[PDB]
């Protein structure tokens, strides 16, 4: 099957459902963006994010200056519609490749599935929503109806290259820390990719290599969705706990600190970097998360809003977490089901584990360091497909990975920006 459905183009015409102008809730104010619904609580937002943090509605370089050498500003990228019909279409094309392999769409219907808890009421035996785990779109009358989301697509802002994930905050709730979840902003782009060495000793060296070859897109944005799916579960590693890179003298001499949702994320060796004292402790902890949602299921005995059943709502949240339905009316953990759900969220969905499924070149760590950045079109099937990326089958490209080899596919790569020296 595919995941997208409906092959958009930007310039289609509005219609309300899935491609409309639509506001960010908590987004202080803004002019609507034209969106487009690419999948079931899936949306694709071809813009800039000058949106999600009142500190970044600027596309050009700050003040700032010598911390970040891994940047690349460009103001004019994604303002054309050509580049909007390319980038909405370069993100369709990565979202089938990730459904075209197994763990892709085993995590995509964990994405899919992951409805952001409904936590708003205060009183016990109500069940509300979340009201910034939404959106707004304009249907054809004229009027803003709002709309459950779990997943959002979105342009980097001014730093092109720092792909990050973002959602709105409680006042109370830490929604990614909780069980809870909340719609995620994923900024990504798929026309820049970054540069890696084959040799170990030379890509995790800061000095060596130019980026002989190159990231697959398709591993970058499922690294992202692997965040987002801890975060849209609640079960996201607080950022402050971070592991300190004792296996680089380079990383020690900077002190340079990589926290561990990252490290899990990427997994392979990486992820042994936990010692298992603190990945009992999480687990633990979330375990506890769990069930009193469970409990919070239990307490609830009305709904709030009218686009669905008391009954509907607590059983998608008896879905989403595997709770237990028994027949006391009441919600249930089990920990043999707890565990099979957070080792699939945790460790079956890796960055390592996915480049096993495309057959692609790939950093062999996250604490390496990024050598150079490409400007790439991975539009044309004749620069990357869906079940192959750049190395395209029954050519000279398919053999060797030599479709990411920037040098012998030269024409399919246009370096932008060295990171090797600035270091
Ligand atoms: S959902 C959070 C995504 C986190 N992003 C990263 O970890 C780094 C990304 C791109 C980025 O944001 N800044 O460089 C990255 C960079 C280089 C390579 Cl080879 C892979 C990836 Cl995923």
């Amino acid at each position: 099957m595919q995941f997208v459905n409906k092959q958009f183009n930007y310039k289609d015409p509005v219609n309300g459902v899935d491609i409309a102008y639509i506001k960010i809730p908590n987004v202080g104010q803004m002019q609507p963006v034209k969106a487009f619904k690419i999948h079931n609580k899936i949306w694709v937002i071809p813009e800039r994010d000058t949106f999600t943090n009142p500190e970044e509605g600027d596309l050009n370089p700050p003040p700032e200056a010598k911390q970040v050498p891994v940047s690349y500003y460009d103001s004019t990228y994604l303002s054309t519609d050509n580049e909007k019909d390319n980038y909405l279409k370069g993100v369709t094309k990565l979202f089938e490749r990730i459904y075209s392999t197994d763990l892709g769409r085993m995590l995509l219907t964990s994405i899919v599935r992951g409805i952001p808890f409904w936590g708003g009421s205060t009183i016990d035996t109500e069940l509300k929503v979340i009201d910034t785990n939404c959106i707004n779109v304009i249907q054809p009358d004229g009027s803003y109806r709002s709309e459950e989301l779990n997943l959002v697509i979105i342009g980097p802002s001014a730093d092109i290259i720092q792909f990050e994930c973002k959602s709105f905050g409680h006042e109370v709730l830490n929604l990614t820390r909780n069980g809870y979840g909340s719609t995620q902003y994923i900024r990504f782009s798929p026309d820049f990719t970054f540069g890696f060495e084959e040799s170990l000793e030379v890509d995790t060296n800061p000095l060596l290599g130019a980026g002989k070859f190159a990231t697959d897109p398709a591993v970058t944005l499922a690294h992202e969705l692997i965040h987002a799916g801890h975060r849209l579960y609640g079960i996201a590693i607080n950022p402050n706990r971070v592991f300190k890179v004792n296996t680089n003298a380079y990383y020690e001499m900077s002190g340079l600190e990589v926290s561990f949702e990252e490290l899990r994320t990427f997994g392979g060796h990486d992820a042994k970097f936990i010692d298992s004292l603190q990945e009992n402790e999480f687990r633990l902890y979330y375990y506890n998360k769990f069930k009193d949602i469970a409990s919070t299921l239990n307490k609830a005995k009305s709904i709030v809003g009218t686009t669905a059943s008391l009954q509907y709502m607590k059983n998608v949240f008896k879905e989403k977490y595997l709770l237990s339905e028994d027949t006391s009316g009441k919600f249930s953990v089990d920990k043999l089901k707890f565990d099979k759900l957070y080792k699939m969220l945790t460790e079956i969905y890796t960055e390592d584990n996915f480049v096993k499924f495309f057959k692609v070149l790939n950093r062999k760590t996250y604490l390496n360091f990024d050598k150079a950045v490409f400007k790439i079109n991975i539009v044309p099937k004749v620069n990357y497909t869906i079940y192959d990326g750049f190395n395209l089958r029954n050519t000279n490209l398919a053999a060797n990975f030599n479709g990411q080899n920037t040098e012998i596919n030269n024409m399919n790569f246009t370096k932008l920006k060295n990171f090797t020296g600035l270091f």
